[PDB]
C-alpha cells in the first residue's frame, strides 16, 4: 500500500480549541486528518519526535525547536489582555511569595515560565517552584500560589476562586499590564520535514485550519450552547471565554513571541533571537 | 465536578463506517460526544465491559451479550446481497477446503461465523480454523484461505484477487444466494444500565446518529472524492462501496438476523432464538 495517507495531526483537548474542533468536524476537515487529542506538553513532545506530522506547540516548545519546525501564520492560541484560562491562583498577594511554595501544572510549558519571569522580573519574587499534576484542591492544600491553564484554570477562575476566596491572576492581563503587548501560548507548525516532503499537503491543512477557525468564530454561539450541556460552565461563560481567546496570529502578535523570546530565551534553552520560520503562501502569476 | 458527561461513544475506523463519521462531523454530533475509534472486535469488547456507553457492536457479540444491551433501531452495518468488505478469499474451490488450513482475521466475530456455517452447512467442508492479524499476503503463505472484513478485504476484493488471481467471495452474496435474505454485521447498541441511567441522552445519541446517517447518503459522493485521496480505491470505487452498503435497521433485516441466530446460535453461544431488545420511542 503505497498510497498518499492522511497527515498525522494534533488537537488540544482543552475548551479553548473545542471551537477550533467544531470548525474541523462542520468543514469535513477532520476526514483529512488522522487525528491526536492530547494535552499541549504532550502534543509537543509527539510532533517534535515524529509520531504527529503538524499540530499545535505551546510556544516556549516551539522556539527550543523553531530550526526543525515551520509555524502556521494567522492561527495561534493567543490574548490581547485576559486570556482567562492560564492564571496565577493564590492565598496571599503575588508581593508576599519570596520564598513560598508555588505549584506549576504539569500540562503547562509556557504559562508556567510567564508566570515565573512575571514573578522574578516584575513583583520580584522567587518561589520555591515545584512541578505536579493539575489539581487545584491538592495544589492548595500544598503550596501558596498554583499556576493552572485549560479547563482546571477556567474553572478555578470562574468557580473555585470565588467560590473559596482565592486571588486568580489572569497571565494575559498580567503581561499586557506589564508590557502592552498580546501574548501568543501556542502555534500551529509542520515539522519541517513533513513540510518540505509534502508542501501542498502542508498548505491544504493550513488552509483548512483557517478556514475552520473562521467558521467557528462565526458559529461560536452555538459551539458554547452546545458544550455548555457537557461542562460545568453555562452558555454565556463559555461564549464569552471563546471570544475572549485571540487566535490571531500576524505581525501584532510575533512582536510579543520575540519580545518574549527575549526576555526568556537565554534561561530556557533557545536563543533570545530566535528566528520563527513561518509557512510561505504560495505566488502566483 | 459532578457535571453530565458526555457519552462514551465507539466507532469502527473501517470504510464501511466513515460516511457515518463524516455525518457525525458535519452535524456537529461529534462534540456530544467522547469517542473511541477501533476496530471492530475491540469496540464490542469495550461496550460489554464498560468502557463504552455507547457503539457498534458486532452481530454475534450483541446476541451472546442481549439481555445487557439495547440494539437502536434503523441504523446498522449491512448488505442485501454483496456487502464487498467480507470475503473468502481463497487459492482453491471453496469445496476443495475440507481439512485444508483456513485463516480468521481476529478483527472479525460475525464474518468468520457466517464464513463457518456456509463451508460447513452449504459447502459441507470442514477445515482447520485458526485465528491471526488480518494480512492477505502472511495468510496466502499459510493458509489455502482466509476470511478477511474492513479495509483489508475491500482491498482484497477489489486490486489483491484481481492482481493475484485469487478467487475472493462476498459473504453477503454467498448467504443470499443460499437465503435470499439481507443479512447485518454490526448493530448499534447502548449499555442497559447507561440506557437506563440516562434515558434521554441515549435517545438524542440514537437521533443523532440516524440524522447523520441519513446526511452521509445525501452527500456520499462528496465522501468517496475525498476519501479517494487518501486511500487505494478511487471515486467510483468507493461511491459503489458506499451505496452498496446497505445502513437499514427494520423488519426485514431483523428477520435476516433472527434466521442467522438460529443457524448459528447452538454453536456459538446464545439462544437460537435469542431476543434482540431494540430502543424505544417516546410516546405523546
Ligand atoms: O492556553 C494553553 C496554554 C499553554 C501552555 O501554558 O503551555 C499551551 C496551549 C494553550 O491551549
Ligand atoms: O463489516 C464489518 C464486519 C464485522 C464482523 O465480521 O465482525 C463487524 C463490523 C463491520 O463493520
Amino acid at each position: 500500500d503505497n498510497s498518499r495517507t492522511r497527515p498525522r495531526v494534533g488537537h488540544i483537548q482543552f475548551l479553548d480549541c473545542l471551537p477550533l474542533y467544531w470548525g474541523l468536524a462542520r468543514t469535513g476537515t477532520l476526514l483529512d486528518f488522522e487525528l491526536t487529542k492530547d494535552t499541549p506538553e504532550k502534543l509537543s513532545e509527539q510532533l517534535v519526535r515524529g509520531d504527529l506530522d503538524i499540530g499545535p506547540v505551546t510556544l516556549v516548545e516551539f522556539l527550543k525547536n523553531a530550526d526543525d519546525l515551520v509555524a502556521f501564520p494567522d492561527i495561534a492560541v493567543g490574548c490581547d489582555g485576559p486570556v482567562m484560562s492560564c492564571v496565577i491562583v493564590s492565598q496571599v498577594p503575588l508581593d508576599r511569595l519570596d520564598g513560598a511554595r508555588v505549584a506549576l501544572g504539569s500540562t503547562s510549558r509556557t504559562s508556567v515560565r510567564l508566570a515565573q519571569l512575571l514573578l522574578s522580573e516584575r513583583f520580584g519574587v522567587q518561589p520555591d517552584y515545584y512541578t505536579c499534576p493539575p489539581d487545584l484542591s491538592l495544589m492548595m492544600q500544598e503550596a501558596d500560589a498554583a499556576v493552572l491553564i485549560g479547563d482546571a484554570a477556567l474553572r478555578a477562575n470562574m468557580i473555585d476562586g470565588p467560590r473559596y476566596g482565592l486571588d486568580v491572576h489572569d497571565l494575559g492581563a498580567l503581561w499586557k499590564e506589564w508590557t502592552g503587548l498580546p501574548f501568543v501560548f501556542a502555534v500551529w507548525a509542520a515539522r519541517r520535514d513533513y513540510a518540505e516532503r509534502e508542501p501542498v499537503i502542508t498548505r491544504k491543512v493550513h488552509e483548512a485550519f483557517l478556514a475552520s477557525r473562521n467558521l467557528s468564530l462565526e458559529e461560536v454561539e452555538k459551539v458554547a450552547e452546545q458544550a455548555a450541556r457537557w461542562e460545568a460552565f453555562d452558555e454565556d461563560t463559555l461564549a464569552k471565554y471563546f471570544t475572549t481567546l485571540d487566535f490571531r496570529f500576524g505581525a501584532p502578535q510575533l512582536e510579543a513571541v520575540t519580545e518574549f523570546a527575549r526576555r526568556v530565551g537565554p534561561t530556557t534553552g533557545f536563543p533570545a533571537d530566535v528566528k520563527v520560520e513561518l509557512l510561505k503562501p504560495l505566488e502566483h502569476h
